[PDB]
C-alpha cells in the first residue's frame, strides 16, 4: 500500500543517518563484503551472514573459562594469516598455548605478541599497531585483565569502564580506516559496557556437551550465539566440535551443515554425497573428509553457493 513506501523511506533515512546495518528485517539476506575473516566453522560463518568476521570492526567473543572463545579467536588469526595477513595478540592473561595455536593453523612465529604493563598500555600499543595499516587482525586477551595503571600503582573504582570507553572511541576510527579487525575476548566484563555498543559483532560461546571416544574425552561440542550483528541479521546460532589438541573440526561442520542444506543425504548411519558414500557414522564421515580434501573443498564450495556466502 502507501505504507510500504513510507517504511522504505524510514529505513533508508535511518540507514543514511546511522549506517548500513542500523535496521534490518531478521529475514533479510546479508550484504556480502569483498573479504571477511573465516572463523573455522562454516556453521559459524553462515550464522554471521557475511561468511566470517567483518574487517575494520570491533568483535567481542565472550563466554566462561575454556568455553572455546579463544579457540574461535585463534582460527580468525590463522585464516587472516593464511591469506597473507599479519596478526597481533595483546596478552594480559598469559594463558596462550602456541602448540595448540600451531595445530589450529596459526603461524605462531609470525604472530606479534605484547604482554603489556597496564590496561592503558595494552590499548595504546594495540592502537599503535592498528594505525600502522599493516595489521589484518589484533586479538585482546582479555577485557577483564585490562587493569588500570592507577589500580596497579595502588592509588576511584569505575575507571576501567572509562578506560575502555576512551580507548574504543579512538580505536574504532582507526580500525574502520585500516580495515583491521579487533577481537576483544571477555569473561562473564569490566568495561564490557562500552564494548557492548562499539562491537559490530558479539558472540556468546559455550560448551554444550563433552565429546567422547568410548571413555576418553576427544573434545567438546561448542555453541555460539551471534547476539549482536550490525553486518547481517543477528540472533543466529551455530554449533561445532572443538577437538582437544586440534581445534574446530572444519570437516565436522561441513557434514553437519551439508545435511542441513540437503547436499549430504543421510540414509540412516550412512552419510552420502552425490551418490558416493562418505562414511557410516559422523567420525568416519569426518575422517573421510580430512583424508579427501578434494571432496571436502567441493562440499564447502557447494554450501557457500547455495547460501551465497
Amino acid at each position: 500500500p502507501d505504507r510500504e513506501k513510507a517504511l522504505e523511506l524510514a529505513v533508508a533515512q535511518i540507514e543514511k543517518s546511522y549506517g548500513k546495518g542500523s535496521v534490518m528485517r531478521l529475514g533479510d539476506e546479508a550484504r556480502q563484503p569483498i573479504s571477511v575473516i573465516p572463523t573455522g566453522s562454516i556453521a559459524l560463518d553462515v550464522a554471521l551472514g557475511i561468511g566470517g568476521l567483518p574487517r575494520g570492526r570491533v568483535i567481542e567473543i565472550y563466554g566462561p573459562e575454556s568455553s572455546g572463545k579463544t579457540t574461535v579467536a585463534l582460527h580468525a588469526v590463522a585464516n587472516a594469516q593464511a591469506a597473507g595477513g599479519v596478526a597481533a595478540f595483546i596478552d594480559a592473561e598469559h594463558a596462550l598455548d602456541p602448540d595448540y595455536a600451531k595445530k589450529l593453523g596459526v603461524d605462531t612465529d609470525s604472530l606479534l605478541v605484547s604482554q603489556p604493563d597496564t590496561g592503558e598500555q595494552a590499548l595504546e600499543i594495540a592502537d599503535m599497531l592498528i594505525r600502522s595499516g599493516a595489521l589484518d587482525i589484533v586479538v585482546i586477551d582479555s577485557v577483564a585483565a585490562l587493569v588500570p595503571r592507577a589500580e596497579l600503582e595502588g592509588e576511584h573504582v569505575g575507571l576501567q569502564a572509562r578506560l575502555m570507553s576512551q580507548a574504543l572511541r579512538k580505536m574504532t576510527g582507526a580500525l574502520n580506516n585500516s580495515g583491521t579487525t579487533a577481537i576483544f575476548i571477555n569473561q562473564l566484563t569490566t568495561g564490557g559496557k562500552a564494548l557492548k555498543f562499539y562491537a559490530s559483532v558479539r558472540m556468546d560461546v559455550r560448551r554444550v556437551e563433552t565429546l567422547k571416544d568410548g571413555t576418553n574425552a576427544v573434545g567438546n561440542r561448542t555453541r555460539v550465539k551471534v547476539v549482536k550483528n550490525k553486518c547481517s541479521p543477528p540472533f543466529k546460532q551455530a554449533e561445532f566440535d572443538i577437538l582437544y589438541g586440534k581445534g574446530i573440526s572444519r570437516e565436522g561442520s561441513l557434514i553437519d551443515m551439508g545435511v542441513d542444506q540437503g547436499l549430504i543425504r543421510k540414509s540412516g548411519a550412512w552419510f552420502t554425497y552425490e551418490g558416493e558414500q562418505l562414511g557410516q557414522g559422523k567420525e568416519n564421515a569426518r575422517n573421510f573428509l580430512v583424508e579427501n580434501a578434494d571432496v571436502a573443498d567441493e562440499i564447502e564450495k557447494k554450501i557457500k553457493e547455495k547460501l551465497g556466502i
